[PDB]
């Protein structure tokens, strides 16, 4: 379970959420995303492979992954309330923040 | 994410929890609190604007927010078991922790 | 005592999961585990009592606790889907990682000079 694997899991579950039809499928997908976001914050992306883990740059990376976890959790709260369309809209929005982090640290 | 709005979200959802009649209302509110607590730990509160992000003081702030997330999650477990009164009581203790954190870092 | 207490909570709920008969029992236990894993990442284990909290070694400990939280959350996703046997199997795998972390960071005082 490396960083790219966690990012792939985020991508795959975003596509599941977009096609889902009920709250339970959305919530399951968001829980898998939350697990991947937490895992990604413990992993080292390509751009940081030889950086000091206590560097400001590495801390910023980990905080960015926590930002994703916060957005995923808020979308989970919406879906738990039965606001499924709202949770799907929230997932579509956080896709862009996930993409920002993916593009910043990949390769 | 910004720290002040996360604190407001925590405060708002504590009041939702106090008024709640069933476990699902409590769980949803706790999930909004958990998202806010996670978000708050990625921000720099006013008291830390003059400190390095890698400082001991900034780490203590982020660990404090993680402590809050841990308490929220435990209250969520209680509410998931249908222990609404116990979850509301855990949330009352949560309020003290949130208040203290707000006063320390505002 | 905070770190040891959280490790005890993890172990206690792994047994709950092993004995569970439905998804809701597993989910509640995993949520208690997730709370304990998050709490443990704010604690200082015996092996780190003399180290700077901003040290690389303290950070590696906190990341190891986050690794547990990620595994617990994945098991929660399985149980939320109703895949109870699968979540219980994930929890058994989790026990191995919990034990590894416990052995790494617990006090080794009883083994000194053996
Ligand atoms: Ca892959
Ligand atoms: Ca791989
Ligand atoms: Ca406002
Ligand atoms: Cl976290
Ligand atoms: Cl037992
Ligand atoms: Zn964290």
């Amino acid at each position: 379970q490396d960083w790219e694997d966690a990012m792939e899991t985020l991508n795959d579950n975003l596509k599941v959420i977009e096609k889902a039809d009920n709250a339970d499928q959305v919530i399951a997908a968001l829980l898998y995303m939350l697990a991947a976001a937490i895992a990604a914050a413990t992993a080292t992306p390509p751009k940081l492979e030889d950086k000091s883990p206590t560097s400001e740059e590495a801390l910023a990376f980990r905080l960015g992954m926590h930002e994703l976890a916060a957005l995923i959790t808020k979308a989970t709260a919406l879906a738990y309330q039965g606001l499924v369309k709202e949770a799907q809209a929230a997932a579509e929005q956080l896709k862009t923040t996930v993409n920002a982090h993916w593009q910043k640290y990949r390769s």
